[PDB]
């Protein structure tokens, strides 16, 4: 069958160990999660500088479920090759348009190459971790997101600090530089091989078997009508994301979807709404008688975040998984109600620090769940769709956050606690990755 091959398969990875080739791959993913990272702020941030800037969550979605389906059938390597190329290219197009009708379409574009970064990127990593440790490990990978936000962050705070709302233009060059990171994720993974695990449900075995004498090699220096094709490899991935609701993975993917929903739209919301409350107090203040403090604002936030994935990463195998998944959802929730106290700029400025850093560790136990629940034959699949559901989520909420902010902070933050109680509510109920 195909679960004893996953008992063999853990048995190898167990016997090799850690060493050279998961770092080195580690740092691979971990660009090319820097590369979604910095797509995120910059539709999040620097996009409505109105609210047509979504088109490119709502093409990230798309991107996320084709690649994340994709990667089943043709592989986590060349599909992440493809999609982080198709980001890089679209990325460097938006620098010479000339308006906002080609940048929009560049933009969503190149969403839909980055939308499957992430899916690909874990399942690629897990499958190369053994189960000792893999959860520290993918929280450490989980890291380089939050580099990728910070990065961007302080990119647009020092190359564009004013408003474009009243390679030439200083816009230009921070889209080439936030393109920079997909350029060195597609140079580095061109020297990865594929993930071993795939080609042994594919079939290719003695593929696999190369793959693992590569990694072991590597750690041992240390210690139409013949559109028919097309029509049947779309055929192979709605079956297998049919076969996710099926009789075994349907209240798994329920739970699945509820949880990442929730998580997605209250940090998607509550991440908008932060810099526009902090510039409609700013603004009342001056009433109380351009663009860097959003920047500044999203550096703190996102750098914040740092500490909250070192401690996670650290206690993610120690304690576990369920337990910090609820440990990090019900915390989230009472920081929703904490920001009711921030009542000035200096203090929504900790008030989002602390809610990003609490809430970090519920997003890294829930990749190793969704990653150690699903099989390999589906799980970049899943992730994939998952992810596109956190992406249109995070449209929601950005959409809600945005219609409450200068109205009332009640309603955001009730908005936010409220998903993220029901996310926690049904993360209770998520079985352990160990069934
Ligand atoms: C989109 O849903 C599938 C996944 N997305 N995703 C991410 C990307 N993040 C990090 C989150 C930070 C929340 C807060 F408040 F803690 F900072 C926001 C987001 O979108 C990661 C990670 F970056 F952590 F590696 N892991 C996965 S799975």
């Amino acid at each position: 069958e195909r679960e004893e091959l996953a008992q063999q398969y853990e048995a190898i990875l167990r016997e090799c160990g850690h060493g050279r080739f998961q770092w080195t791959l580690y740092f691979v993913l971990g660009l090319a999660l820097m590369a979604d990272g910095v797509e995120v702020f910059v539709v999040g941030f620097v996009l409505p500088s109105g609210m047509l800037g979504l088109i490119v969550y709502l093409g990230m979605m798309v991107g996320a479920f084709l690649w994340g389906g994709l990667a089943d059938r043709l592989g986590r390597r060349q599909c992440l090759l493809i999609s982080l190329s198709v980001n890089s290219v679209f990325a460097f197009f938006s620098s010479f348009v000339q308006g906002y009708g080609t940048f929009l379409f560049c933009r969503l574009l190149s969403g839909v190459g980055i939308g499957g970064s992430i899916p690909i990127v874990f399942s690629y990593f897990s499958e190369f971790l053994a189960q000792e440790k893999r959860g520290e490990h993918l929280s450490w990978l989980c890291m380089f997101w939050m580099i990728g936000g910070v990065y961007a962050a302080a990119m647009a705070w020092a190359i564009i600090p004013h408003y474009g709302w009243s390679q030439f233009h200083s816009w230009r060059v921070f889209v080439l530089v936030c393109a920079f990171p997909s350029v060195f994720a597609i140079g580095a993974l061109t020297t990865q091989p594929e993930s071993p695990r795939f080609f042994l449900e594919n079939g290719k075995h003695d593929e696999a078997w190369m793959v693992l004498k590569q990694v072991h090699d590597t750690n041992m220096r240390a210690k139409q009508r013949w559109g028919v094709r097309a029509l049947s490899l779309g055929g192979q991935v709605w079956g297998n994301f049919l076969s996710c609701f099926g009789p075994e993975y349907r209240r798994i993917t329920l739970m699945m979807m509820g949880v990442w929903f929730t998580m997605s739209f209250s940090y998607y919301g509550l991440t908008v709404w932060f810099p526009d409350m902090i510039r409609h107090l700013q603004a009342v203040d001056y009433a109380s008688r351009g663009a860097y403090m959003v920047y500044f604002v999203s550096f703190l936030g996102t750098l914040a975040v740092l500490p909250g994935n070192i401690v996670s990463a650290l206690l993610m195998d120690k304690i576990g998984r369920l337990r910090m998944l609820a440990g990090s959802s019900v915390m989230s929730c009472v920081s929703c109600f904490f920001l009711s106290f921030g009542n000035s700029e200096s203090a929504m400025i900790a008030l989002l620090c602390l809610f990003g850093g609490v809430s970090i560790a519920s997003w890294n136990a829930l990749d190793v769940l969704t990653v150690e629940l699903y099989p390999s034959d589906k799980r970049t699949t899943a992730f994939g769709f998952l992810n596109a559901l956190c992406k249109l989520a995070a449209v929601l909420g950005i959409s809600i956050f945005t219609s409450f902010v200068g109205i009332t902070k009640a309603a955001p933050i009730l908005f936010a606690s409220a998903a993220l109680a029901l996310g926690s509510s049904l993360a209770l109920k998520l079985p352990e990755t160990r069934g």
